């Protein structure tokens, strides 16, 4: 396998793009956080004083087992795999690996017996899973994200006081600033980045059924839920003591929820920014001093990755939620894909803080636009006049707008003809679109 | 109109199931809360002080618009509809209600100009849909899902200790209780259950585009923002300080999600209990005295409808949240289908209650499967070994089970071989399969 | 229940636009087509020489039959819901209306041991599900978007020669014609259209669970294959031979997949309309005299319907095609939504159809835009430059395009500059933005 | 990147599973099919007498072009990629590699003006896109649904007459045969991969925008129409006269819906397999005598990999199908992903195919069910009943059914109190559940 050689362009096209996720979403990652939970599932037998069975690990023992996890490598990974051959269960192939490193050490030689003591494969999968799933959150993705709003936040402070025609149902509107346009997709970001950021990832460990049936059955003088809950929560995942041989997995529906909210925020954000370089609001801010067409190449190319991963987050969140009475396996080769959907993900974050970059703002196009549209004043002489109780305010400004075309000369025309304090007429002829913009500033400095 | 003649079975085979949420969802109670929402904006510029063009209502102005509310009824949403003949926006036809309306009081004739005073049409929308779907789930779906999670839960309660074959992959396993995997589900519903009940619905209310222009060309000295805030928080809802002429709809993205995680989790049921159903593990309660067999055709009811309320509240998610530019109206028409989502919804609750109600365990069914597989408890007599430090406690049991049909005889003869203390192989010698349970009645006397 | 207390607007705010699904799709359609099905089923009985114990049938035989169906009405319908009382099936009314309906004739009298023989539910449920859906079809939808495709094919040939500036990632491009444009949407949809017209849909008629096992029973010697297979494409359907219970409903897949491919293509049309208006390409139709703006509304409508359609008609082909086993029932009440799907289908045209009629070619902006945008002409210059061998024919264009804003004086500089055939050099120095539009109105004169 | 460290389980877990689709989706597959189009263009314009400024190409020219596309490798790859570091199109990097590659040929040297002549980037790129569909369907995906839908026949064909109890709402029903139940799936499956093969993948070539503009100008007198679709069609694809930039990807959603509704139906078939195992009515095939559970993990695999795909190719067949004017590049990125929503159905298939060939029927599972179920035979007593005209045969085995439980000899019993011909009586007193099987046997038989 080379990356020309690839089918999925996130190991091909964008290898480059996706690494960052590859120590949590990989076989090797699989294999790394499968063997982490074995020895810390052990170290925790070791440490329960109702397990005489099991002594307390001594300092060697206890640097024995942290270096089995810190010198992890490809080739320790490949003897794992080397044991597969002999199992129909891969995490049995891990107990395997760890009976044969527990002979290099006098204190584990003898405790053999106690690796993947009561487990089911599931208990170990379950946790990998959990802890791939919240250490690529807590390190890669929801960084990201916080990167991609300080840039749109960076752009939308810079442009806080630039004037523009907005447009409802693609008509000229009422005007806002170019900065409180960007804003609003920062505030929209804010809560489910909170959210991402807060939700603790399920993570059970019972035994074959969710009962703790072996536990008992070998020692019915140990509280196995406290033992098992305080293991689960010191690992910083959300221990579920409700569950079959699968953890339900809807967690991972609630997170992969979550990121649709988030892809879908930036999904408009991606087409917006297109429609605004169509309109020539924005150039290339790289003949040097001429203006140039900005290319929104990256905004497109964030565009198709956003509704990949989403589509793949959708089918998570409906398809990972049932499974027949006590587990069918259909969702483990499901959950190989988990770290696919954040891919996408990533290569859409990557595109859009690229295409920001390349944004100059255009001021001459967003001038021209609000000068051809005095029209969008309309309501604010409505307003007035019904603020000095002006009967038909609305009716007859659109009699105003929908017979001739409207200019500063007609507008003023009008304006003198209305019963209004004369200090609101001069008030009101004072007004222009570019001046017309309402608080858009004034939130935007506001906005953090 | 006819149910008979209905398109939609909403409103025609299950109009009789669905009439609850009418009052909320429907072009009646669109007209009613847009209604409501204009009479409370007008009634809070009577409130605030820095408007003194609008003075504080009397006694019998209050009343005169509470009654407006309370008194509304198909009569009154016809006049509406009337005016709606000369109108661009159904919105202004409520307007055009109320002028009509303000003739009959003293004082509130006077005050007509301030009728939608600064507000655009979708200030008036956006709050009237937040407020229906917020009174729709606090009044309707909230506490049908109460409901529902309390019949699983009375059923997993009285079968906390009826022992039961586990089945994964479809095939023999390690025991359960048929409560304990009933209590599974409730346990699972609890939290996007209470997430449901905690969202506080998103609501703006700042004109054309999100930025006051309209209020401020007026009422340059009024704080708006505070005043709009208090207002938007005085109903419920969750102010929005950061839109364009829309609410972004990611709440309702949200809330749609939140169901899909609970009809995902009850649609895993409804397949579960019909599977049980197969096995013959429920009959029906109600010749008088014989056995029967349930039908299941309410879970299949309700299987049904919970995939198509998914169909709709995923598409709302996704497709609500870009709007073009300051907004594209095709947002409209969508919003006047949340109503049909909850509905399907709505309908699937029902049928499960209904399902529910008629099953009847039947204890010899149970009972003849865990007898036939002795093979379930092999992982109990390997974890008593492993406890004793017995080296190849998997591969013994393996050899075992996979060269014989295991039954009592040749699970006592196996354990006797053993070396283990004498009272560990007399406790082995005492299980059988339905007292192989684990700790499933624990955790079902502990669920709450 | 009225159109302003329904849930669904299908069945309310757009009950006028909807109506002439009711025939085909509604409790009322459903009970019309098992009636006429159990008829015609009974008819072919009587037809059959090897059935002797149902004897030919008279003149007045078949006319009092024949007049069930074409007298069919309101009244009937309830009576056959009052048999619903008794049963278990809905299905099993329609046969005791029938042996009620039996009784009024001498003939038939004798015969009612006939009525639904052999027959189980679904034999009736699957013809009369087919029935409808093929002439939903065929009488309704195939037409309606026949007629989409004449309105759109109608604007296309009248701008066939109206030229256009082409926006490629939004930015100015190679010229084409407005018409050139608006035919490329109906050549879209000319294939899934003929596809749509031409699947027969699929029916079976096989008794409980596709064996013909009570109709072999009873007679052995009638060979049941041939009857059924000519009974089923009587109807014009197309008889599937290898089924369960149910029909296995891929073509009811196959019917919704079409319906998608269709609606997506709209969709893309409403979208660029919806771009060709903000552009001010179009304006209205219809102070008299003065250019107004056209409000896309109808296209944003149109939209909105076409999203939902497409998320039942996905969910219809994803869902209905897993039944367990030999079935379950969860397809039932899902069956009972395929009008739904079509009717958000029905509301889109008719708004597609309506924003089509307001549509004036605004010729003026159109020009100003390709006069603006000398630059697409860049490609005509180095394409001649190829056939002449000049070799960086494309590097030489881009450092002038890169270095200058082109109009027709530098373009002319330029070209005079290039070793080409003087003749060559006199036709590029007559190319203008607005005459270089290709094969675009040829192409459009062409289409049919 | 190895196999180890990658994201995507299509190129890590599964790559000895998905490498076939590697020479057609892949970044070395789409830089051989786009330098393939390039030189085949190239070729076409040789090829036309009206086009003499490129003469007829020489035994010599032919074959070193010819060798260009059979010598392709990593290295020439690499080599293309280089050239990208020059240019904004990717294709142009071919472009400048054929450049180069035609200085080796004295004929070809003089010729470089001419490769990607009048042709836009688009016009390489969806060609080399409809040739890796067209060629990966043909040589990879089509043949291996061939290949399982052999293999499910094949097991239908065995189990032909071998009877088992059906299941209706999970519950006891009308017996088949195993072989029908099977066979049932492949007559699903005919249509859609009749369909597959016959599918002619669309493809257009027409220069920047859909018109042929730049071609036009430089040779007015070539029908550039007609060379360009017997350009397309000597492909072996479908001609598209009608376009934008793009080629709308209507067909890329057709196949896309082709492959959802195969996968939909191997999604059913392993849910079923999985059941059948789940009652024992298979066992593994492979202590040597001894009947062993078969673990149904292949159809697992299978059923999570299936749904995977469909969510692509879902996704594929909804989003591409918009582009926004004359196109928006979004789809670019999304078109690179055409291989893995292929890969995950390939995967699926060949873990069908592997699952099928562990499969065991176990008869006595089956016979033990049809033994215990005499009620089954109800219907054949009834429809006997209503031969004989007797007149209330269905509510007559229905107080039987409801009142005691079924034997046969209570059935005997009840078919003697009959009035019946004696003949009649005699053949129902002959019928058994494991004979009540219809015509399932006979239908197989006749089924290829």
């Amino acid at each position: 396998l080379t990356a020309l050689n690839a089918i999925s362009p996130i190991d091909g096209r964008y290898v480059n793009k996706t690494r960052a996720l590859s120590p949590y979403f990989s076989e090797f990652a699989l294999t790394y956080y499968r063997l982490m939970v074995e020895i810390k599932w052990f170290e925790s037998l070791a440490a329960n004083d109702t397990i005489p069975e099991v002594p307390a690990l001594d300092n060697k023992a206890r640097k024995f087992l942290s270096d089995l996890i810190s010198n992890f490598n490809e080739s320790e990974a490949e003897k794992i795999k080397e044991f597969e051959k002999q199992t129909n269960h891969d995490v049995k192939a891990v107990e395997y690996y760890l009976q044969d490193k527990f002979q290099e050490n006098e204190q584990l030689k003898s405790c053999v017996a106690f690796i993947h003591f009561a487990c089911t494969s599931e208990d170990i999968n379950n946790l990998a899973y959990a802890l791939m799933i919240k250490q690529a959150i807590a390190q890669v993705i929801q960084p990201t994200i916080a990167e991609i709003m300080g840039s749109i936040t960076l752009l939308g402070k810079q442009h806080a006081d630039v004037a523009m025609l907005s447009r409802t149902h693609g008509q000229p509107a009422t005007p806002t600033t170019m900065g409180k346009e960007l804003v609003n997709f920062v505030a929209r970001l804010k809560r489910p980045q909170q959210q991402l950021a807060e939700v603790l990832i399920p993570a059970k460990f019972n035994g074959a059924v969710g009962n703790y049936n072996a536990h008992v059955a070998a020692y019915p003088e140990v509280d196995w839920r406290k033992h098992c809950a305080n293991f689960v929560t010191s690992l910083g995942l959300s221990f579920n003591a409700y569950t079959t041989q699968i953890e339900p997995h809807d967690g991972i529906a609630e997170v992969s929820q979550i990121m649709v909210r988030i892809n879908n925020i930036l999904l408009d954000y991606t087409q917006d920014i297109w429609s605004y370089i169509s309109l020539g609001y924005f150039k290339q801010k790289t003949s040097s001093t001429m203006p140039h067409k900005v290319n929104p190449i990256d905004f497109e190319n964030a565009e198709g990755n956003l509704g990949l991963s989403n589509a793949l987050f959708i089918h998570f969140a409906n398809k990972l939620t049932q499974s027949r009475m006590q587990r069918d396996l259909s969702d483990s080769t499901v959950l190989r894909n988990l770290g696919v959907a954040f891919s996408y993900s990533l290569i859409a974050y990557h595109s859009v803080a690229k295409g920001n970059d390349k944004l100059q703002i255009n001021k001459s196009a967003l001038q021209k636009d609000l000068s051809e549209n005095w029209e969008v004043l309309a309501e604010a002489i409505q307003t007035v006049m019904r603020r000095y109780n002006e009967p038909n305010a609305y009716e007859q400004l659109k009699e105003l707008t929908r017979g001739q075309m409207i200019d500063a000369e007609n507008l003023k025309k009008f304006i003198k003809t209305l019963s209004i304090p004369e200090e609101a007429k001069a008030e009101l002829m004072k007004l222009t679109p570019e001046t017309y913009t309402g608080l858009a500033t004034q939130l935007v400095k506001a906005f953090s």
